């Protein structure tokens, strides 16, 4: 029951790989300690392979089956539709990996005959063949981090033609089934503010609240064939067209459960028997399985009033404390149950009695004060990785602009406002690219967004209070202070100075640009303004922005 088997062929790159942080005339103004930032490359693929390769064992008890029966009952109320070839094509990222069959994402988005015909043939084959394993490409991802070095993560994905077929058969399913099955516990249905709101209200719902985060060790590799078949059984509970059921069964047997791994050079690297990280069902599948195992585990551990929050493999549990000594014991039982279900912990889970001390999705709840001085909760996170990536994107253009996604997601934070906004608007100004649309990601889905719309976007997501938060917590303040000293990032006084400059320049520009200067940097001036709702704020269509997770699902949405 090994997660992977290898032939010995190396996981190769499909282009040039940089490890050291690229430096340009702008680097120093943001970060001086350049050696602490690095990018993971294929060179460390071998190390990752050893970590993700192990034997899985599963002992499924009655709690497991009891929870599953419940999940299926909810899933049976779901009705999902097949997406047309055109609709699926539209969801394909302009820069998605091209097909090995004479066409690329551009041809797919354009509905070229060649692309449409191959997709139809791939679909036909899925209906007629439910046994032959589908080929996948294994690659080492190039991600940026701050030292203290980790081996590159692996990404396994099927060909473009297959990815479009996954959309047709399962897009509607993975977009609507999770919230129906898990209710308020499905994390991807919330915007950052709504996530904090749910966490806060949940924590208050308890007489004596207690909570903890549970980090599974290499979750993808712990997903067994059984887990993937159980996932399919859940999808099949939905009201689906017979053609969709066949396609889902086929995709499960031939791709989701496992298959051969091929490097960029076309050499067989081995075989997979665990979760593929680059398929449409990755996020929904992990979310369902994690929720199923954790739910069953809570019962086995006898935790009282268990409220969960799941986002793929990230898990948050808030419940009624049965006492400090009892909580620590119950948690140990939880871990033991999760382990029996093939989901051992990476790091020992610890009970917390302070909401702000629980970290999940690399985030945590914190509190500040709005213009009225009222206590306001918001989502933040350790800025280390965002800043390292911001440094990289400062001297290198990338497919995904993490700084933009981070501003949108953490707009209310001290670090995003003082540093990210100031630094990058200064850059956008100097190059006059404020109106240029940029790609970023939100819950795994790719979105093309223009910087000029940030004020509106942030207002809709976080409200006007995002532009006026102050008096952050000492804990947050010092975590940011530490990070800046570690990376060698200039202090507040410097950023405030730059913000006034950036702010003044934006105000001069006028229109959309002035709005950015007025709202985004109102904290830079000594005498604040009023800051009132933005007229075009409602015009924005943020409908499918916070509905589901699509990490590795090759999903696109143009704003
Ligand atoms: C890493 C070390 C560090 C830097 C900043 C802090 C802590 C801060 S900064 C702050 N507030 C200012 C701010 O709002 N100033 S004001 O002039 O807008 C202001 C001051 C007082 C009030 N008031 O109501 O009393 C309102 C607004 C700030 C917010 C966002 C940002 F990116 C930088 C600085 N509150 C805090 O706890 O720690």
């Amino acid at each position: 029951h090994h997660s992977y088997t290898w032939t010995g062929a190396l996981i190769t790159p499909c282009a040039a790989e940089e490890s050291k942080l690229p430096i340009n005339a702008l680097s120093n103004s943001l970060l001086r300690h350049h050696n602490m930032v690095y990018a993971t490359t294929s060179r460390s693929a071998g190390l990752r392979q050893k970590k993700v390769t192990f034997d899985r064992l599963q002992v499924l008890d009655d709690h497991y089956r009891d929870v599953l029966k419940e999940m299926k009952a909810k899933a049976s109320t779901v009705k999902a539709k097949l997406l047309s070839v055109e609709e699926a094509c539209k969801l394909t990222p302009p820069h998605s990996a091209k097909s090995k069959f004479g066409y690329g994402a551009k041809d797919v988005r354009n509905l070229s005959s060649k692309a449409v015909n191959h997709i139809h043939s791939v679909w036909k084959d899925l209906l007629e063949d439910t046994v032959t394993p589908i080929d996948t490409t294994i690659m080492a991802k190039n991600e940026v981090f701050c030292v203290q070095r980790k081996p590159a993560r692996l990404i396994v994905f099927p060909d473009l033609g297959v990815r479009v077929c996954e959309k047709m058969a399962l897009y509607d399913v993975v977009s609507t089934l999770p919230q129906v099955v898990m209710g308020s516990s499905y994390g991807f249905q919330y915007s950052p503010g709504q996530r904090v709101e749910f966490l806060v209200n949940t924590w208050k719902s308890k007489k004596n609240p207690m909570g903890f985060s549970y980090d599974t060790r290499c979750f993808d590799s712990t997903v067994t064939e059984n887990d993937i078949r159980v996932e399919e059984s859940i999808y099949q509970c939905c009201d689906l067209a017979p053609e969709a059921r066949q396609a889902i069964k086929s995709l499960t047997e031939r791709l989701y459960i496992g298959g051969p791994l091929t490097n960029s050079k076309g050499q067989n690297c081995g075989y997979r028997r665990c979760r593929a990280s680059g398929v449409l069902t990755t996020s929904c599948g992990n979310t369902l399985t994690c929720y199923l195992k954790a739910s069953a585990a809570c019962r086995a551990a006898k935790l009282q009033d268990c409220t969960m929050l799941v986002n793929g493999d990230d898990l948050v549990v808030i419940c009624e404390s049965a006492g400090v000594q009892e909580d620590a014991a119950s948690l140990r039982a939880f871990t033991e149950a999760m382990t029996r279900y093939s989901a051992p912990p990476g790091d020992p889970p610890q009970p917390e009695y302070d909401l702000e001390l629980i970290t999940s999705c690399s985030s945590n709840v914190s509190v500040a004060h709005d213009a009225s001085g009222k206590r306001v909760y918001y989502l933040t996170r350790d800025p280390t990785t965002p800043l390292a990536r911001a440094a990289w994107e400062t001297a290198r253009h990338t497919p995904v602009n993490s700084w933009l996604g981070n501003i949108i997601m953490y707009a209310p934070t001290l670090w995003a406002r003082m540093i990210l906004m100031t630094h990058f608007f200064s850059i956008l100004l100097a190059q006059e690219q404020l109106e240029k649309a940029l790609d970023c990601q939100i819950y795994g889905a790719c979105y093309s967004i223009e910087p000029l719309d940030l004020p509106q976007i942030i207002e809709r997501l976080h409200g006007l209070s995002a532009f006026s938060l102050h008096s952050y917590s000492p804990g947050e303040i010092n975590r940011v202070a530490s990070c800046l000293r570690k990376l060698g990032v200039p202090p507040l006084r410097v950023w405030r100075h730059r913000a006034r400059s950036v702010r003044a320049r934006l105000l001069s520009q006028g229109g959309r640009a002035a709005t950015c200067g007025k709202y985004l940097f109102n904290w830079a001036v000594k005498t604040k303004l009023k800051l009132t709702p933005i007229p075009a704020a409602s015009q924005l269509d943020l409908s499918g922005w916070f509905v589901a997770g699509y990490s590795g699902g090759d999903i696109y949405h143009s704003l």
